[PDB]
Parts: C-alpha cells; structure tokens; sequence
C-alpha cells in the first residue's frame, strides 16, 4: 500500500498515493472534482477525479460502480482510459472515497476551434476519430448520451479523445431525446457528431436553442417535419401531433447553411442530421464514407471485447454496490 498524503483543495480533503505530486484544481468545477497531477511514475501530467459522495445513496453508489467498471473496459486510442484508481481505505469497512485517475487532456474542441476556421482536411481528422472512438463504445453497448465540444479533448497532433464529466448540452442533443421518446438508439451520438461536425464548418452552433422547445424549433426547420414513415412509428397520439405542432416554422434547406463546404462533407452530414433515427447513418458506416477516404482504414478501427452489464437491470442495497465497487477497486490491474 503506497504511503498516502492529504491536503484541503478548496474546501475537500483530497487523499493520495506520494505518487502523485502538485495538485492543482483544474476547470472550475467543469469536470467536477477534478485536480491536475504530476505522476512521479511516469513524468507524465494527469487528472486525478474524487468521486463526489460516491455511497451516499443507492443512485450514487451505482454511478460510482458504473463510472469504474466503464473506465476500466474503455481501451481506445479515441477514448479516455483509466490509468489508475485508488482510495486512502485500507478496508471495506472504512471505504468510502473513490479516486479515478486518467492523462490529462490538453484542450478541449472549443478551444482548438475558438481560434481560426479549421480546414477541411482538420475537420475530417476531427470528426474521424470522435466516430471512431464512437465505434468502439457502441460496440460495447454504450451510449454516451452528451456529446460536445467540452468532452472532446485534442493534443498537439490532432489527437482526439472521448470523455464525460457527468456549450449546452442541448444544442447538440437528438430531438427524440428532448421529447421523450423514450427508445433512444445508438445513433443519438450519431446526431450530436452531425452537430458537432457542423459547427467545425460554419463556426456558428448549427441549433442554438435558448429552450429545448426553441430548440426543436429550431431542428424541425431544417430537417424538416417528420414524414408519414416516422410518424407510423410513434405510438404515443399527443406525441405524433406534438412533433407536427412544432414543425409550424418556415422550412430552412440544408445546402443553404453549407455553402461552400465541401460536397462531401454536406453528404455526411445529410446522412447524420436525419429526423428519423433509424434511419441516421452509425458509427461504422460513416467511418467508410468517401469523406473519410484518406483516413479510413477497415483494419484499424477496432471494437470493444464483451462489457458485462449485467448490473445495470439490477437493484441492491448500498453497501452491496459499495463492495462490488470495492472489488474493482482492489483488482484493478495498471495498462503497461
Ligand atoms: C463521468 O463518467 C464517465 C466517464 N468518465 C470520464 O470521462 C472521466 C473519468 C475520470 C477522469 C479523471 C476524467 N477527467 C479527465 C479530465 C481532464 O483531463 N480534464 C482536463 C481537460 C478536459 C477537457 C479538455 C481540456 C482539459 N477531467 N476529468 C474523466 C466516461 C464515459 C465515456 C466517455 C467512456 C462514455 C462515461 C461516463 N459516464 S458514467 C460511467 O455513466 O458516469
């Protein structure tokens, strides 16, 4: 058991390995309990998450065990990976604090993009390894559920990776989601890339709703109003006028908002920006597209081994989900 040492961050008590040297809070609780460390193993800058009140009740306590047993599956090059994880507990008995630890990213996709026009060729870059990262976690099962540019993280070569601290979030959210479709699909990602992709080529946020009403609004106007095949397919009768109600503005066509952009990129996005979920392009499929011909390589864009989510359908008690937790904490095993 490493020799731990503990100081006061703000106004939390942060526990941690020596190891670990010059903490520092980092993104003004954007992350949420997040410090900047240099790890004396390696040399290397990294970020060190205290998990908020991770047993404090039944719904935490299952977030905790989902957020370590996801980290310690993801391994992809587009997807952040837990390098550690750690607790000052020297048994179940006391257990009761849960530190993640993970390479510290550099800058996020609106810092990267809040400077000058990315080309055409970036913007491929980009947006090929955000769905190739996509590819692997939903081949896991995995739905991120809130991608955007803050949980985009870029390096010096371009690098990108996929991340999530738990821009609005809506702006680039799928339209079934904020109407409670409820059998929301994989490729709710696949619409919040389009969105993300968009805004990489106009530098104008594609649907900037102040309201998720507005916000549809807003969608509906340039993707249209659902047609007779979607509508076939929402059972609930409230809900298939609702969606036709807020179709009332004047149609907006998608070439217009494009100009200029390569034709290929348009296509693409066509293809991701579609109403009708079932029929948005997925991960894989978009990773051939001809927009991606100078980066896609069928042979290095791999998939995730079989995820155990088993505990997902489950309902225990906290101390239960906080042993489960425990376990994982004391078998995880450090990536060369
Ligand atoms: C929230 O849980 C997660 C996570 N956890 C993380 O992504 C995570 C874990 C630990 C740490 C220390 C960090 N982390 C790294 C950084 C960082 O480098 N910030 C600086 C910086 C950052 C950006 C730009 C510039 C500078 N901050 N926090 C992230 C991941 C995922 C996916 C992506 C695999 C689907 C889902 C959930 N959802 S779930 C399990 O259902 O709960």
């Amino acid at each position: 058991r490493p020799t731990f040492y503990r100081q006061e961050l703000a106004k939390t008590i942060w526990e941690v390995p020596e190891r670990y040297q010059n903490l520092s809070p980092v993104g003004s609780g954007a992350y949420g309990s997040v410090c900047a460390a240099f790890d004396t193993k390696t040399g290397h800058r990294v970020a060190v998450k205290k998990l908020s009140r991770p047993f404090q009740s039944i719904i935490h306590a299952k977030r905790t065990y989902r957020e370590l047993r996801l980290l310690k599956h993801m391994k992809h090059e587009n997807v952040i990976g837990l390098l550690d994880v750690f607790t000052p507990a020297r048994s179940l008995e006391e257990f009761n604090d849960v530190y993640l630890v993970t390479h510290l990213m550099g800058a996020d996709l609106n810092n990267i993009v809040k400077c000058a026009k990315l080309t055409d060729d970036h913007v491929q870059f980009l947006i090929y390894q955000i769905l190739r990262g996509l590819k692997y976690i939903h081949s896991a099962d995995i739905i991120h559920r809130d991608l955007k540019p803050s949980n985009l993280a870029v390096n010096e070569d371009c690098e990108l990776k996929i991340l999530d601290f738990g821009v609005a979030t809506r702006w680039y959210r799928a339209p079934e989601i904020m109407l409670n479709w409820m059998h929301y699909n994989q490729t709710v990602d696949i619409w919040s890339v389009g969105c993300i992709m968009a805004e990489l080529l106009t530098g104008r946020t594609l649907f900037p709703g102040t309201d998720h009403i507005d916000q549809l609004k807003l969608i509906l106007r340039l993707v249209g109003t659902p047609g007779a095949e979607l509508l076939k397919k929402i059972s609930s009768e409230s809900a298939r006028n609702y969606i036709q109600s807020l179709a009332q503005m004047p149609k907006m066509n998608f070439a217009n908002v494009f100009i200029g952009a390569n034709p290929l990129a348009v296509d693409l996005l066509e293809k991701m920006l579609v109403l009708d979920s079932d029929k948005r392009i997925t991960a894989a499929q978009a990773l051939a597209h001809a927009y991606f011909a100078q980066y896609h390589d069928p042979d290095d864009e791999p998939v995730a081994d079989p995820y155990d989510q088993s505990f997902e359908s489950r309902d225990l008690l906290i101390d239960e989900w906080k042993s489960l937790t425990y376990d994982e904490v004391i078998s995880f095993v450090p990536p060369p």
